[PDB]
């Protein structure tokens, strides 16, 4: 999305729209992000409903509900801790060459004349990658392609109903039919005494939370780097590490969330009433001119770039090192592969919250 | 979407995917728009079948194919000349109250706070003024949205889907249902010698074929101004005219449309065989260098202003003298009412054909 928000940021950077507040400026888009005390992600009931979880009262409910990721302390460490480790520095390099291998297979797909890169590249490459880690299998790879889509759209809407449809349940299944395959991080779920329903949630959210954003953060970093012209100085210049984080500070994959107040509290000039929603926009803090000069500028080998696009405070994505290699590792090989790409057309996800391409089809020459 | 046919537009205009021929540069897409006798219109095999729909023998089908829009002379002649006079400058002037009225009205329902003008207003005038002209009654708010949706993407998706669905078939019923209510154009078409499906056709390409357009040329118009910062401008010096101009040569509604070779054809250094499909970018069209200078810059002002949104020769929109001005009394009369637009949220229409907004969340201050 175009930088609309720099008046608001300047002048209304904590704006009440009727409904609910919105937040525009990078100071206090972080300041609420890092106080979970005042700033609740207990959105979705998990808190609420957590003894009648337990206790079994709730039996047919929605997984994805009662996750890490709509939960405050104690709870949400208790839940991290469990898989703190799953995206470890030495579990990562010794990923890296079944990534850079399965990016390249992925790559032998490609038609030169026309193609699209959203679904040869974009949208397999982190679905193989979280599967191998997980250990759970890729059965059928239009389910997991539409699990991944209907899980990222929910999270987006968190406290808003939905009953649970029918590719849902199909997930859940897939889920309860293969939890003894699953490596390590699986067991310790598997074996942890949560309540079932927590242990779906825990699983989905591992295996197919982060799936959306990493196949929208390559689309968008393609998009980037053609539109601005940058391939030949990425390659000549190895600027493929600083460039991804360009691209995550310009083309956020997801735009902004949520948090609802837990008592009366000053945010900036304004003060909100206990319980209202504050939306906190990690699109425009990470265009505030006050953090990053020339911050509407693409500059690929920009340094320091201390962006929110994984948030900040206790909920920093978990899956932040694996995005960040998957990415560089796709557009490494593809920038390796190909020359001259020409865009020939996109088509955008329709959806506020979530930032990416539904379509990006391209030219490309070989060597 | 972003001018990517920049590269193609100027080393490759003229080019082969695999599967069809995509055009890109403005002197030979407009050659291919003009030239009608090689570049044919009659996609839907119209002109195969009018024998047998002319005496009866064809009584079920989809009405969209058989419209002035997919046929070559002399069909396309017959055709257009029955409504030619539709939006003649005499009929607009009358019009010119109700419509303004009728904006006005719309405008009045804008909480400043925060709305979405697409919903507010881009979307219902153009239904509310071709209701009023054809004398079509607007009984379902909700359901003439429908329709102007599942039309336009229909239109786009020009002798695919042979299925007519739902939502198609109550479009077709109310339409059977008002056939005798109309004015004058509409009784033209209903007492004509057409067979029943085409009159269908004829009427659902009236009636329903402009409403996205015109809404996406509003919205598009709202969009560029504010990006561009030009409203204060536009006032000063009146220049809503060639403002509107200049939106929709810089975000034309419909991006591109195609053709089918009827013979081996000449086109720049390529050679088309017959019964081959050209694609043709009117959004690239419009951007070229050689026609345009300066041409990626928006200058409200612009002139000569030579845009293909419309397209170009025997097809040239019946509708644009409508369409301009409904987006000049949309965009002047929201211009007068309110002061200091900031956009809060956008959202695009997902798809290749139809350049446009699903929502545009804007906050502004009265008078
Ligand atoms: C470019 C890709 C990604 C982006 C932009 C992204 C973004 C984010 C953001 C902004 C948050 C914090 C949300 C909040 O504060 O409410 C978050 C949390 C989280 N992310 Fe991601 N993410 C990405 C990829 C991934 C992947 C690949 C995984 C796992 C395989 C993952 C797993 C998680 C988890 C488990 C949390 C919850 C952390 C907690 O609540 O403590 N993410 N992510
Ligand atoms: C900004 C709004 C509009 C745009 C950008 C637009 C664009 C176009 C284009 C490009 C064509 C030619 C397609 C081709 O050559 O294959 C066309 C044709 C046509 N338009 Fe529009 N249009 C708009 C509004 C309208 C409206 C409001 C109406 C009627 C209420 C309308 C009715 C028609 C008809 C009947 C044709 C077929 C003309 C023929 O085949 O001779 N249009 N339009
Ligand atoms: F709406 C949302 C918000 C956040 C995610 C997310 C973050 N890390 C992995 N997935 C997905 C959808
Ligand atoms: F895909 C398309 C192409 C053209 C139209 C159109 C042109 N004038 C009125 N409607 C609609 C949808």
């Amino acid at each position: 999305m175009y930088d609309w928000f720099s008046e608001m940021r300047k002048k209304d950077p904590v704006y009440y729209d009727g409904n609910i507040w919105q937040v525009f400026s990078y100071r206090y888009t972080k300041e609420v992000l890092n106080n979970f005390s005042k700033f609740s992600s207990d959105l979705t009931g998990y808190h609420e409903r957590l003894e009648d979880l337990r206790n079994g009262k709730i039996r047919f409910d929605i997984p994805t509900r009662y996750t890490m990721l709509t939960s405050d302390p104690p709870l949400h460490d208790e839940l991290r801790s469990m898989s703190a480790d799953i995206f470890s520095p030495q579990k990562l390099q010794t990923l890296e060459t079944f990534i850079r291998e399965t990016t390249r297979s992925l790559l032998d797909s490609i038609d030169p004349r026309e193609d699209d890169i959203v679904k040869k590249l974009a949208v397999p490459l982190p679905i193989i990658v979280i599967s191998k880690i997980l250990g759970l299998p890729i059965e059928d790879k239009e389910k997991f392609k539409e699990w991944s889509d209907l899980v990222a759209f929910r999270l987006g809407k968190p406290g808003e109903i939905f009953e649970l449809g029918k590719k849902y349940l199909e997930l859940i299944g897939y889920v309860k039919d293969h939890l003894n395959s699953g490596t390590e991080v699986v067991s310790r779920v598997v074996n942890s005494n949560l309540s079932d329903i927590e242990k779906l949630g825990y699983i989905i959210l591992l295996l197919i939370a982060g799936n959306e954003t990493t196949t929208n953060l390559i689309s968008n970093s393609v998009i980037d780097f053609t539109r601005f012209n940058l391939w030949q100085r990425i390659r000549e210049e190895n600027l493929y590490l600083k460039a991804i984080e360009e691209a995550l500070r310009y083309s956020p994959p997801v735009m902004r969330t949520v948090r609802k107040t837990k008592e009366r509290v000053k945010l900036g000039d304004q003060t909100i009433e206990e319980g209202e929603y504050v939306r906190v926009w990690i699109a425009s803090a990470n265009r505030d001119e006050e953090v990053f000069h020339d911050g509407e500028k693409f500059i690929p080998d920009r340094n320091p770039n201390p962006h929110l696009s994984f948030g900040s405070g206790i909920h920093l994505c978990l899956g932040a090192p694996l995005a960040r290699l998957e990415a560089r590792i796709a557009i490494e090989e593809f920038s390796k592969r190909f020359r001259h790409i020409e865009i020939l057309d996109t088509e955008k996800v329709p959806n506020e919250v979530l930032n990416g391409y539904k379509r990006l089809v391209v030219r490309l020459k070989s060597n």
